[PDB]
């Protein structure tokens, strides 16, 4: 497919989150699903067009399988790449690390050549802080389906809709 999908999951959310993203683009013909865990950093050169997605766990820290891969992201060719963003957090058990690992990995790829799509709004959203905002906005598509689960399927069509613009679609 012209899009690669790339996320990681704990307890299944953001795979479900993934599948759904997928779905609203139009299915496999036009984005590829990856579970991180069974990746190499190589894959990801594949496409030049990506998709990350990240739950936030341990306090502000990324998922296990992107913690993993995350020191071989250097060795990537990113140049030029548009890359987009998601992640699935809990605002409020973790307000002052809402959505951290999102911000984490948009940091590291975005310093690495690659050009970042699909800023979201912060305004729909209750929390004190989070390496995810930048210039009053998230780098990328912020799901909370602890407490705001009734917005997902809205904030997903949405988004992806914004999304098809830049990816030539
Ligand atoms: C022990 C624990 C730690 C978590 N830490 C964070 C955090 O630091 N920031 C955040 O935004 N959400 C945090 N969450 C919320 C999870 O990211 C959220 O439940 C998400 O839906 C999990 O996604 P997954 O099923 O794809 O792994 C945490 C949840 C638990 C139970």
């Amino acid at each position: 497919a012209k899009i690669g999908l790339f996320y990681g999951t704990q307890t299944g959310v953001t795979q479900t989150i993934a599948e759904s993203i997928q779905q609203e683009f139009g299915g496999e013909s036009i984005v590829d699903l990856n579970d991180i865990a069974n990746a190499d950093a190589s894959d990801l050169n594949a496409y030049d067009y990506l998709i990350i997605g990240c739950p936030t766990w341990g306090v502000g820290e990324l998922q296990s399988d992107w913690e993993g891969i995350y020191d071989d992201l250097d060795s990537v060719n990113f140049q030029g790449k548009k890359v987009a963003y998601f992640g699935a957090g809990d605002q409020v058990g973790y307000s002052d690390n809402f959505q951290d690992a999102m911000g984490i990995l948009e940091e590291k790829i975005s310093s690495l050549g690659s050009q970042t799509v699909g800023y979201w709004p912060i305004e729909g959203y209750d929390f004190n802080e989070s390496k995810a905002v930048r210039n009053n906005q998230f780098v990328g598509l912020a799901i909370d389906e602890d407490n705001q689960p009734d917005l997902t399927k809205n904030r997903i069509k949405t988004w992806v809709s914004q999304l098809k613009s830049e990816f030539g679609l």
